[PDB]
C-alpha cells in the first residue's frame, strides 16, 4: 500500500478524503486554471524532525486573496464548503516544535 506519501499536500478530489489526489510536494504561485479540490489533507508527521508540514492554500495568484491553513494530521472534510474550493496558488510553510510556522516563497 503505497497510498501515502511523506511531506506532501494532497488535494481531493472528493470531499471526505474521497476521490484521487494529487501530491504537491512544493508551493506553486499560479495556477491556471485553479484547482478545484473537495477536500484537502496534510499527512501527518510526528517525525523527529524539527519542522512539520503546514500547507496554506490561496484562491488568488501570487499567494494573494483568501488563506487556507492547514497542518499535519488534520484534512478538510469540505473544501468547498469552507469558503472556497479553487486553489489558484499553494504556498508550503513549515511549523517548527516551538509552533512557528515558516515559510518559504518560492
Amino acid at each position: 500500500g503505497a497510498d501515502s506519501c511523506k511531506y506532501c499536500l494532497q488535494l481531493y478530489d472528493e470531499t471526505y478524503e474521497r476521490g484521487s489526489y494529487i501530491e504537491v510536494y512544493k508551493s506553486v504561485g499560479s495556477l491556471s486554471p485553479p484547482w478545484t479540490p473537495g477536500s484537502v489533507c496534510v499527512p501527518f508527521v510526528n517525525d523527529t524532525k524539527r519542522e512539520r508540514p503546514y500547507w496554506y492554500l490561496f484562491d488568488n495568484v501570487n499567494y494573494t486573496g483568501r488563506i487556507t491553513g492547514l497542518g499535519h494530521g488534520t484534512c478538510i472534510d469540505d473544501f468547498t464548503k469552507s469558503g472556497f474550493k479553487g486553489i489558484s496558488s499553494i504556498k508550503r510553510c513549515i511549523q517548527t516544535k516551538d509552533g512557528k510556522v515558516e515559510c518559504i516563497n518560492q
